[PDB]
């Protein structure tokens, strides 16, 4: 007696994604006692199996039916070990292969149960129209990664027969315009690197997909570190940014516009001081020029103070559609008191409601434990403890990164918290990331998912 384990997946029956490339994976056998004398089994195919597979767990798989290439399908197994030594399963894609989920049963001649789920040309079998729960908000640091990395990342929810696949992203933040001074000195313009230029540029071929996947897509603006921004614009500045950015927003196709307060290098003392009122009064401007468009904030150390209360009776919360912070890898909770994890009542906008708020906004870096136990702890205390349910609406992430050596563990979670919470506790339904492992996903540090190619 043994069992036929993947060397790879822990699932018993690992559900591999095909998208358009050949897939694979090593399979070994698992002995309950050790080996009286050396032998050696066989490992095979057999898709009689599947008829029986289908009855017993409500499926309705249809046999793989392209070519499997099994190398090295004599397990070894030497006296005294219980494990064998390692097959190799090479499954080729062809354009023959209709989009569906396939199994592949290998058996020894226990049994492990191989499902293909082969893509169509947009997203995985069995993708559904039922839209995220939530909403998940994704930077793209233009500079390093392509927006359409979005259109490839999807959430497998459930588990057989009722799986579905899902766009892990709602919301997507191009990163980045900044804010300077124009070419005589006086007034605000955008300015856009190399990089978001070509992006904007090519709208048809970067942005337009995104928004046909259900992404509304955004321009991040940030400052340019001259001391002109946001929060300290006159009348006349003012019109001229908000006619600049109603123009950016229509000519590119562009959903929205994120004000990432941050970068502007505001003077401490002077003439054109940051205040808390210029920004209610230029968002409020933004906001009758771009009519509904979204308009989000991204707070930070550096924005102003105040914004905890109405500014010449204008809360910046009642006119923004989403806000966060850049607290990474933390859940803020601005609305708790005696917050055991840090007060954080500097984050509170006045007129915000709690659904409007990204409280955990996670960035791809490498924690602690104690960086790690914060996380956890604030997430979960706060949303299901303390009650605070509304701050599970929102998830941003800051920068969708390449995963790397030594970001591997927050590569695989960072991107998971927000269906964690409202797939996996709030309600039944089992959430992953795909396509995660295996070599060509997200999660393979040798391998770029959807990368730069301009």
């Amino acid at each position: 007696l043994g069992v036929l384990r993947s060397a790879n997946y822990a699932e018993d029956n690992p559900l591999l994604e095909m998208d358009h490339k050949n897939v694979s994976d090593e399979c070994m056998l698992t002995l309950t006692k050790p080996a009286e004398q050396t032998i050696t089994y066989t490992v095979g195919i057999d898709k009689t199996l599947v008829g029986a597979y289908n009855g017993k767990n409500g499926t309705n798989y249809t046999p793989f039916p392209g070519d499997v290439i099994l190398t090295n399908e004599q397990l070894k197994l030497e006296k005294g070990k219980q494990e064998s030594s390692k097959a190799h399963l090479e499954f080729t894609y062809d354009k023959n292969l209709a989009s569906a989920i396939y199994l592949l049963p290998l058996i020894v001649k226990q049994t492990i149960y191989y499902r293909i789920n082969v893509w169509d040309e947009f997203a995985p079998a069995e993708y559904t129209t039922e839209p995220l729960v939530f909403t998940h908000i994704g930077y793209i640091d233009t500079e390093n990664m392509n927006p359409l990395i979005a259109n490839k990342l999807f959430y497998k929810l459930g588990r057989e027969p009722h799986l579905s696949y899902v766009h892990a992203f709602s919301v997507i933040n191009l990163l980045t315009a900044t804010v300077k001074y124009d070419q005589s000195g006086s007034m605000p313009e955008i300015s856009y690197n190399k990089d978001i230029s070509y992006v904007l540029g090519h709208a048809k071929k970067y942005i337009m997909p995104l928004q046909a996947q259900g992404h509304k897509v955004c321009l991040t603006i940030k400052g340019d570190g001259q001391g002109i921004g946001f929060s300290n614009l006159n009348a006349t500045q003012s019109q001229k940014l908000v006619y600049d950015i109603r123009k950016c927003l229509e000519i590119y196709g562009l959903d929205g516009v994120n004000l990432y307060d941050e970068d502007f290098s505001y003077k401490k003392e002077g003439d054109n001081l940051p205040s808390a009122a210029n920004l209610c009064n230029f968002v409020t401007a933004l906001r009758q020029a771009i009519d509904d468009k979204l308009i989000t904030y991204a707070m930070t150390e550096e924005s102003a103070s105040g914004l905890d209360q109405s500014q010449n009776g204008i809360e910046l919360g009642k006119i923004v559609d989403y806000a966060w912070t850049n607290q990474f890898n933390r859940l803020v909770n601005p609305w708790r008191e005696d917050n055991p994890f840090g007060d954080d009542s500097q984050w509170k906008i006045a007129g915000l409601e709690q659904t409007k708020f990204g409280a955990l906004t996670s960035t791809l870096k490498s924690l602690s434990q104690e960086e790690g136990e914060l996380m956890e702890g604030s997430i979960f205390d706060n949303i299901l403890d303390a009650g605070y349910m509304d701050l599970a609406n929102v998830f941003v992430v800051n920068s969708i990164a390449k995963v790397v050596a030594g970001v591997e563990t927050q590569g695989a979670t960072y991107l998971l918290w927000g269906a964690l919470i409202n797939y996996d506790v709030l309600q039944g339904i089992n959430p992953e990331l795909v396509p995660g492992l295996g070599k060509g996903g997200y999660l393979d540090i040798h391998s770029d998912l959807c990368p730069k190619d301009w």
